[PDB]
């Protein structure tokens, strides 16, 4: 686990939002150019601490409270970087495609004899980078266009769903 | 990270000691059973397997996968493997009462308590536990599992799966 000081922006913010996940409290979204993307906060991170307090089975509501309520300009956290992940490394066929199925930014099915079934990619788990591209937040259409585009050799990064 | 290759041999009684189960379109190892081809081959509760034999495991069935070991020739069967893809090992001290901090039921941790060292160490629910100071604990009941936590020392590493 590392400690992180961020500082927060003219406007009070510093670009993050934290949700509750099994009983711990995880990086939801990191704003570009922001404080939280300064200090190296991605999707997936767990928050451990935020100034010294326990953040074990705070609410989401809560977190943010915690965040908004805190007095002065620099937040410390302590994070566990993204301890879920799984990154495969796939490459394009004659389908041009490497054989899976999303929607909503998740796995949805896997195509048989595909890349990605010879790499055991799995469902309803979320795609968090795509060749080294943040794709949390993007439309369908538009991790569809990074998928259309790239080389022959597709490594993505995926997250169970929670 | 890569996946690995295993060769294993089924035993007198036709067996490697191995089940299999569905999940997310992939399969995974269920349950190993001690002193078998499988367990000496290193496998654990939780590994993927990617292929057996050559052939993708993508979308198998639990009884497809069931059916596949059964069928296979036994003089040597080989499997490509995953290693526990999501794992966590967590390390915990337990406190002047004996309490590292969380409940459990069904060898799902359920709860964790305030202020313990389980919340200090970022322990989590709807997980599984796999290991509790490196013995597998997969299949015990939970009164054995909360024997092994009792009776174990003041150092108490879990090593966790999400369920």
């Amino acid at each position: 686990p590392r400690e992180v000081i961020l500082c927060k922006d003219q406007d009070g913010k510093i670009g993050l939002r934290l949700k509750s996940i099994d009983n711990g409290i995880f990086v939801q979204l990191v704003q570009a150019n922001s404080p939280a993307s300064l200090v190296g906060l991605r999707f997936g991170d767990q928050v451990l601490q935020i100034n010294g307090e326990n953040c074990a089975g705070w609410s989401s509501d809560k977190a943010h409270k915690v965040l908004k309520q805190a007095f002065g300009e620099k937040i410390t956290m302590t994070i566990r970087d993204r301890p879920f992940e799984r990154t495969i490394t796939m490459h394009k066929d004659s389908t041009g495609h490497v054989g899976f199925i999303f929607k909503n930014g998740k796995i949805t099915s896997i195509v048989k004899d595909s890349s990605a079934a010879r790499n055991g990619l799995l469902t309803e788990h979320n795609i968090c980078e795509i060749n080294g591209q943040n794709v949390i937040g993007l439309k369908d259409s538009q991790i569809a266009d990074i998928l259309s585009t790239s080389g022959t050799v597709v490594t993505i990064t995926i997250m169970p769903a929670f």
